[PDB]
């Protein structure tokens, strides 16, 4: 329905992440927490760091409980180490409840805290299977549902500004909404279409067809989900498996061939700039991803514009962007630049993910993002990867 207390509770941008305010401990300690559907731990800075202006001070919380257990989390681009404990946690612009949750108090980290991101921790919203050190460490959302009457569902509206925001603007701007326990109908237009959650670990989905400006990429659909396809608010880009990325970039280059861009642009490293207001959106194609539907032999599609996959960056008065589609060796990742086009419903109770056109997606007068269906699609189970 309508969840006015949670609408507009996020801040941030696709490159540095979107965060929500939370409180930990007694008396409450306020922290800004990255919303991450790609992990399953609630972890906060708990020791001084050059990039943190605040951190969780366990010795100041009367409700802190030490679990006497460490946690070591090395991942591809970064790492953190911490100490496990529990404490009382609330979301000020959330459900009006306080829960006793696991907290990994980060004591040492490497390339984890981003200089100027304004967040001091991460809220992993995925399932216990991928929690560290193991699946016995109950994730925050699991604790919230178990301890309260909050429905087992959350929804995210990530709002890209469509232009760069400076330090002051990003602190003053509304970055979106995280609706805990419901769906807010003001955040989207048109209908919600649902795709099954294939397995509960990451938010895993199955892509069944890919088009670039209506042209079928024509790859065996297993390639699109090799070795998985996930929905991840903690990733900036749309990341595609190597072979899919190679085919997609060739097609996007062919569609936009009236302008030549350097190799560094297509590699997502180099910015491209145009005179203020002259970005040639129309030369860039739309991209549609078809997802397995809830009905047998039915699919639907989500369509994004270059306003989603060209990420605004500061250079001058030029309008500059980076290409936000990149290669992956760990499957497809529908990151923030996909999520900015849509209101995304993580319906854990019904093991499904819903998509609708976002009320805050960036577009022009000629084209809009879309969520459409149904389409007849056969052998969709064959699109999923095994082993
Ligand atoms: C395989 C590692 O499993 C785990 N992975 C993770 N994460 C991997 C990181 C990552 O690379 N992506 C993309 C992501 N979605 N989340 C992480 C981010 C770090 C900084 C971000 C920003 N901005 S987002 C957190 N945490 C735990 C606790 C794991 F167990």
């Amino acid at each position: 329905g309508s969840f006015v207390e949670m609408v507009d509770n996020l801040r941030g941008k696709s490159g540095q992440g979107y965060y929500v305010e939370m409180t930990v401990g007694s008396p409450p300690q306020t922290l800004n927490i990255l919303v991450d559907t790609g992990s399953s731990n609630f972890a906060v800075g708990a020791a001084p760091h050059p990039f943190l202006h605040r951190y969780y001070q366990r010795q100041l919380s009367s409700t802190y409980r030490d679990l006497r257990k460490g946690v070591y989390v090395p991942y591809t681009q970064g790492k953190w180490e911490g100490e496990l404990g529990t404490d009382l946690v609330s979301i000020p612009h959330g459900p009006n409840v306080t829960v006793r949750a696991n907290i990994a108090a980060i004591t040492e980290s490497d390339k984890f805290f981003i200089n100027g991101s304004n967040w001091e921790g991460i809220l992993g919203l995925a399932y216990a299977e991928i929690a560290r050190p193991d699946d016995s460490l109950e994730p925050f959302f699991d604790s919230l549902v178990k301890q309260t009457h909050v429905p087992n569902l959350f929804s995210l509206q990530l709002c890209g500004a469509g232009f760069p925001l400076n330090q002051s603007e990003v602190l003053a701007s509304v970055g979106g909404s995280m609706i805990i326990g419901g769906i807010d109908h003001s955040l989207y237009t048109g209908s919600l279409w649902y795709t099954p959650i294939r397995r509960e670990w990451y938010y895993e989905v199955i892509i069944v067809r890919v088009e670039i400006n209506g042209q079928d990429l024509k790859m065996d659909c297993k390639e699109y989900n090799y070795d998985k396809s996930i929905v991840d608010s903690g990733t900036t880009n749309l990341r595609l498996p190597k072979k899919v990325f190679e085919a997609a970039v060739k097609s996007i280059k062919a569609a936009s061939s009236t302008e030549k861009f350097p190799d560094g642009f297509w590699l997502g490293e180099q910015l491209v700039c145009w005179q203020a207001g002259t970005t040639p959106w129309n030369i860039f194609p739309v991209i549609s991803l078809y997802l397995m539907g809830e009905v047998t032999n039915q699919s639907f599609r989500i369509t994004i514009l270059p306003q989603q996959y060209l990420r605004p960056v500061e250079d001058s008065q030029d309008d500059c962007y980076k290409f936000a589609i990149s290669q992956s060796s760990t499957g497809t990742v529908m990151g923030a630049v996909i999520m900015e086009g849509f209101y995304v419903v993580f319906d854990r109770a019904r093991k499904r993910i819903g998509f609708a056109v976002s009320a805050c997606h960036v577009h022009d007068e000629f084209r809009t993002a879309a969520v459409e269906g149904p389409f007849v699609t056969l052998d969709m189970e064959d699109c999923g990867y095994n082993i």
